[PDB]
C-alpha cells in the first residue's frame, strides 16, 4: 500500500473492511502498540488510529505514538487510517482518514487529501447520500449495539440502516460499528455489511492475538454465506 493515484475500488475499499480494528491508548490497559501489533497478527485487515479524549496522548507523544502505529501496519501490510485529524494524516501520509458528521466537513477534506482513502460515520439514509456524494470511499454505521467505549454517540440502530442502505441500491462499502464482539458480528455481515469494526473487543480481550484471528475467520465464512 503506496501513495495512491487513483481513488480505491469498491471491490478492494470491501476486502479492506473486513476486521477493522480501531483503537487508541486510553482503550487498553496493556501496552498500545504490542496490542496493536497482536490484532494485526491475529488478522486485522484495517486499522484506525483513534487517539482522543481526556487521558489521550497529545503532542510530541500522540505524534510518535502515530508514527509506531503505523510502522506496526507497515511490518503487517495493513492500511493505517486516522480519525478526526486531517493534517496528521497528509503528515504521516497515512492511507486514509476517517471522519464524523460533526468533524470537517467531507467536501473539504476530499480536496485536501487527493485519493488517499476516505471514511464517514453517518446514522441516517441522508447523511449515507451526502457521503456518497462528497466522494467517500466507505460510509461506518452505527451504533449497531450499545457501546461505553465512545460515550458521545447516537441511538442503536441494530443493523437496520444497513438494511435500509442495500434496498435502495446503494452499493458503497459498508462497515458496521458500535459494542460488536464474535458473538453478534454475523448479523451485521448478514444484513449487508462488508465488515465489522470494533474496539474494546480486541483491545481489552485477554488475548488480542486470538480474538483478531477469530473475527477474521467468521467473517470471512459470513461473506461467502451471504
Ligand atoms: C468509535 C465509535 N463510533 C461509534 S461507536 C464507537 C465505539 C466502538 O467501540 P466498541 O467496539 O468498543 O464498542
Ligand atoms: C465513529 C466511527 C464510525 N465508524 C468508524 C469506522 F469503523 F471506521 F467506519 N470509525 C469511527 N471512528
Ligand atoms: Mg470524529
Amino acid at each position: 500500500h503506496g501513495i495512491r493515484m487513483t481513488r480505491i475500488s469498491r471491490e478492494m475499499m470491501k476486502e479492506l473492511l473486513s476486521v477493522y480494528f480501531i483503537m487508541g491508548s486510553n482503550n487498553t490497559k496493556a501496552d498500545p502498540v504490542t496490542v496493536v501489533q497482536k490484532a494485526l497478527k491475529g488478522g486485522a485487515t484495517l486499522y484506525q488510529f483513534r487517539e482522543k479524549g481526556g487521558d489521550a496522548l497529545t503532542g510530541e507523544a500522540r505524534i510518535k505514538f502515530a508514527e509506531k502505529a503505523q510502522a506496526a501496519c507497515r511490518e503487517a501490510g495493513v492500511p493505517f487510517i486516522v480519525n478526526d485529524d486531517v493534517e496528521l494524516a497528509l503528515n504521516l501520509k497515512a492511507d486514509g482518514i476517517h471522519i464524523g458528521q460533526e468533524d470537517a466537513n467531507a467536501k473539504e477534506v476530499r480536496a485536501a487529501i487527493g485519493d488517499m482513502i476516505l471514511g464517514v460515520a453517518a446514522h441516517t439514509m441522508s447523511e449515507v447520500k451526502q457521503a456518497e456524494e462528497d466522494g467517500a470511499d466507505y460510509v461506518g454505521l452505527g451504533p449497531i449495539y450499545p457501546t461505553e467505549t465512545k460515550k458521545d454517540t447516537r441511538a442503536v440502530q441494530g443493523v437496520s440502516l444497513i438494511e435500509a442502505v442495500r434496498r435502495q441500491g446503494i452499493s458503497i462499502p459498508i462497515v458496521g460499528i458500535g459494542g460488536i464482539t464474535i458473538d453478534n458480528a454475523a448479523p451485521v455481515i448478514q444484513a449487508g455489511a462488508d465488515g465489522v469494526s470494533m474496539i474494546s473487543a480486541i483491545s481489552q480481550a485477554e488475548d488480542p492475538e486470538s480474538a483478531a484471528r477469530k473475527f477474521r475467520e467468521e467473517i470471512q465464512t459470513y461473506k461467502t454465506g451471504r
